[PDB]
DNA sequence: CTTGTTATCCGCTCACAATTCCACACTAATTACGAGCCGGAAGCATAAAGTGTAAAGCCTTTTTTGCCTAAAATGTGATCTAGATCACATTTATTGCG
């Protein structure tokens, strides 16, 4: 059952590592706070982590549902999401 | 007395919101981690036949330039006849009328 949800979770294929690089810096981020009780700003945990801090700003864009369609938006008769985009 | 179909009743699954534009403002939580593995590509220089670009090297053709000068176009002004100019005063000939 960890093998299945574990790829074909979402509605759309997702990597492993990428959800699995969520918590990690997780159970850091309260790790500082419960000692000194300030956010750990991104300078700290760039030479702990294999990652700038440039480049890790965009990964979260990534990690998202994102939005479906079909959701009312003011009109709630006929206003859709998808019904505002122009066509290009 | 027992049996049937029929009528009335209930709870149930079922089908089913319609006065008409716009403006302002606002908004999201969660699956244990670490070591080892194969994966793509970081974009490296390479090298070749093939291709399409980019210097400017004398030819030929066009086009502006300066040129010469043979032949045609161009002022000199004082005198002199054939031309012109105004305004609005008075005189003239047109078709009819009576």
């Amino acid at each position: 059952i960890t093998r299945s949800i574990a790829d074909q979770a979402r509605t759309i294929r997702i990597p492993v590592h990428m959800i699995e690089t969520i918590n990690k810096l997780n159970r850091i981020s309260r790790q500082m706070l419960q000692e000194m009780g300030r956010e750990p700003t991104p300078e700290e945990l760039a030479e702990r982590m294999l990652m700038p801090e440039d480049k890790i700003r965009k990964v979260l864009k990534i990690a998202k549902e994102p939005i479906s369609m079909e959701t009312p938006i003011g009109d709630d008769e006929d206003s859709h999401l998808g019904d505002f985009i122009e066509d290009t």
